[PDB]
């Protein structure tokens, strides 16, 4: 399925943007999630970078969390399931970090792309749009 392959691409892009923590990549990841999410899901994502305990304020460049996509099942019923690993490393230090495994359940749709600017279509050509997101331990 062309649709299946394309859904997998965007679900993958979304999880990577949303679960990665990299100081030098943060603004771009943040905007990618923002652009690919509904207002409600976007504000909910953003809450982690708000306030005193905002993640960037706490970590700076001393922590990096990298994502590895393990498997993806879209279901054609507007929900996709993404299994992935997170590896967190304290950048100044050595070793390999902790790796943990998760399952993201993602509600998503595609919105008419004609209703966006050509510029916005350069980052989201198909109107991919995440309406709900949850992450649960394996």
């Amino acid at each position: 399925s062309y649709d299946t392959v394309m859904d997998k691409y965007w679900l993958s892009q979304y999880v990577i943007a949303r679960e990665t923590y990299d100081w030098y990549t943060l603004q771009k990841d943040y905007e990618t999630v923002g652009m690919l999410s509904s207002p409600s899901e976007g504000q909910s994502y953003a809450s982690q970078f708000q306030g005193d305990k905002a993640l960037d304020k706490q970590y700076g460049s001393n922590v990096r969390t990298s994502v590895t996509i393990v498997s993806i099942v879209p279901n054609g019923k507007g929900i996709g399931t993404v299994r992935f690993a997170k590896t967190t490393k304290r950048t100044n230090e050595t070793g390999d970090g902790e790796t943990t495994h998760w399952i993201a359940t993602i509600g998503y749709q595609y919105v008419n792309p004609s209703l966006m600017s050509e510029s916005a279509r350069l980052t989201n050509p198909l109107g991919f749009n995440v309406t709900s997101y949850r992450v649960d331990p394996e």
